[PDB]
């Protein structure tokens, strides 16, 4: 067949997709055009007048995106108990008196602990409020970060030739389905199945041609009709313990409609617990994501995780070192531990577009649009804050011109890839002004056989030199930076952490991996989630995995020492003993904390690694499948071989 629309005019729902399940080895949808509209039922239909109603089906209307509601933080142990609380003052107390950060000038911890532990007095499940919302435009903030208007002539020709190498190589891999969460509009259910079934709709026949020629039509009702997609962000919260003494500070949803770029209003939320107020304790921060629909992501992913798979083979040094040899790496070298203000935020309009348009060289212009679109597309919230109500932000109506600008944008199939890339680019362009000529000299940069390279995870990064007057031009280089030269606001990072571990200054240029001291208890005191349900299945893996080597640093032995009694004392009464706990959930799942490498505990922790962090070929299929289901590259050769013009690799 050579059908162009993924919904036909087949009656839908008279199939059952029990009985046509993907055996791995044939796309049934090429055997029959009608399956994915027969398998699946009639959308509620668009209505242009209320785009909102996209997502009526999913979570609805009036409940905030953000509910104060306690975690248990482990079996039978909630947040919001006096108890806890009275747990959390005191461990924190004796945990501060057994150890304080002890960092030099540099910004190096020399014990290994970088920050206090008063951040575990946070409560978790009680967020700060609002969340704060989206502007429509960000120029206020790269005004307020002090950063760049555009970029220079030669930053514009080091993103190209980055970029060029980028796009132009892909390695072919799996897209990866994700079980657990939603597929955004039409549909919105957290089904892996329909998403699977989708994506074998839109890879068979003439569907994903007929899809461009639908979206770049900017008939929006054609596209959701016969597509099942329509350009839009649906919103998340992410919450994490929040830093004692920053600026907290939200966009309101009431001033985002007023003007593009609004001021930001004080966050003033305390901790009361039915009339008793904790003046000691903090609420936890949150954060606004963006996610984008299934049905607009699946079509860009193949590109994301190719060129993504791709740059970590031939650029290994740069994008994926072996973790745990960098800081054997680093001996010797002079090491600048970067962090960065509001990052993807903080992306220029310009750097979003250079990006697509260098990408349109290697792959067909309407892929690049079609991610132009979701970049920039507009987003529909439910309330941020108690006194807030659903708000639409943007015309989707008219999704081929820009309506939200909001940088590297949250739930892009791109977010992880333009993250990693714009990084390089950004601290290349600083070797480039210390008088190298990086063009000349890109390929041996990135793989790392010059004197000075960078290693990226990310808005982090770690920035090596094997000389001391590198190290220290680029240093003045960043103190002495005029606006122009700037692209993210980037300064030194309290603790020299990159990915997850601070880097201990042990010796003269001689550093040590341990994990952040804080991240344990943190996890454990004041979760994001509620151990088991959706997002936490394996939760005994991470816990035990960190009891087990807290030994291996004299801090953190320490520290568990003041857990453990502290918890004995004051909470093994009310709710039974911690080991008894994690022990009793360990024996319920599949793996052992024995048969797990370090990095399939992350990610069964934290599935999104895969998309970022972790390759394939390190992960285990039994871990993978626990979050994905996956569509091998074969199933899209066809596609690629179409509209793919880089190298294979
Ligand atoms: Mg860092």
């Amino acid at each position: 067949h050579a059908e162009t629309r993924i919904v036909t005019d087949a009656p839908r729902n008279s199939e059952s997709v029990g009985d046509h399940l993907f055996n791995g080895g044939v796309n049934h949808h090429d055997e029959d055009p009608d399956a994915y509209t027969k398998m699946y039922g009639p959308l509620v239909g668009y209505d242009p007048r209320n785009p909102t109603t996209l997502f009526a089906n999913a979570q609805t209307g009036t409940q905030l995106v953000a509910p104060r509601k306690a975690r248990e933080i482990l079996t039978g142990i909630y947040s919001f108990e006096p108890t806890v609380l009275a747990f959390q003052r005191e461990f924190v107390k004796r945990a501060n008196a057994v150890a304080q950060p002890d960092l030099n000038s540099d910004g190096f911890s020399l014990n290994g602990l970088h920050t206090t532990f008063d951040s575990i007095r946070s409560v978790s499940g009680y967020p700060q409020w609002p969340v704060s919302a989206l502007p429509k435009s960000n120029v206020g903030l790269l005004r307020d970060l002090k950063l760049q208007e555009r970029m220079t002539a030669r930053q514009v020709v080091i993103a190209r030739e980055i970029w060029k190498r980028v796009w132009g190589h892909m390695k072919p891999t799996a897209i990866k389905i994700p079980k657990m969460s939603t597929s955004g509009p039409p549909r919105n259910v957290n089904d892996a199945e329909m998403k699977l079934q989708y994506a074998l709709a839109l890879f068979s026949g003439n569907r994903y041609n007929g899809y461009l020629d639908a979206f770049k039509s900017g008939d929006l009702s054609r596209f959701y009709r016969d597509y099942e997609a329509a350009v839009i962000m649906g919103t998340n919260v992410r919450w994490q313990v929040d830093n004692p003494g920053k600026k907290r500070d939200y966009w309101a949803q009431a001033d985002i409609e007023r003007e593009l770029a609004p001021s930001k209003r004080p966050i003033t939320t305390k901790v009361e617990i039915n009339g008793t107020v904790y003046d000691d304790f903090a609420a936890m921060r949150t954060r606004l994501v963006n996610a984008g629909p299934w049905t607009i992501n699946v079509a860009l992913q193949p590109f994301a995780t190719g060129c993504m798979n791709a740059m970590f083979e031939l650029y290994r040094a740069t994008w994926h070192p072996d973790e745990d040899k960098i800081a054997g790496f680093l001996e010797g070298k002079h090491a600048f531990f970067g962090d960065v203000s509001s990052y993807d935020h903080s992306f220029s309009e310009e750097k979003i577009d250079l990006s697509l348009e260098v990408g349109k060289e290697f792959i067909s212009p309407e892929i690049m649009e079609l991610a132009s679109s979701l970049f920039y597309a507009a987003y529909f919230t439910r309330p941020l804050g108690p006194d807030d109500g659903p708000q639409l932000v943007g015309n989707p109506n008219r999704y081929l011109e820009k309506q939200v600008k909001a940088g590297n944008r949250s739930g892009h199939a791109f977010t992880s890839l333009f993250a990693k890339v714009w990084k390089v680019i950004d601290t290349v362009s600083k070797f480039d002004q210390m008088g190298y000529d990086v063009v000349a000299n890109m390929d041996a940069i990135l793989k790392g056989d010059m004197p000075f390279g960078c290693i990226n995870n990310g808005d982090d990064e770690i920035v090596w030199f094997k000389s001391e007057r590198d190290y220290r031009l680029f240093l003045r280089l960043l103190e002495t930076q005029p606006q122009e030269q700037r692209m993210f606001k980037v300064g030194p990072e309290e603790g020299a952490v990159f990915s997850g571990s601070v880097y201990q200054l042990i010796g003269p240029l001689k550093y040590q991996a341990v994990e952040r001291i804080t991240t344990p208890f943190q996890r454990i005191i004041c979760p994001e989630r509620s151990i088991g349900g959706n997002f936490r299945k394996f939760w005994p893996l991470g816990i035990l995995e960190r009891y087990n080597k807290r030994n291996s640093h004299p801090v953190l032995e320490e520290v568990w020492r003041v857990f453990d009694d502290t918890y004995a004392t004051l909470m093994e009464p009310h709710y039974g003993s911690f080991l008894g706990i994690v022990q009793r959930a360990h024996k319920e799942i599949p793996f052992s904390v024995d048969d797990l490498s370090w990095k399939e505990i992350m990610v069964l922790d934290d599935p999104n690694k895969m998309y970022h962090r972790f390759t394939d070929e390190e992960i285990r299929d039994q871990v993978q499948e626990s979050a994905f289901r996956k569509l091998q590259p074969i199933f899209f050769e066809r596609m690629f071989k179409e509209h793919y013009k880089g190298n294979y690799v």
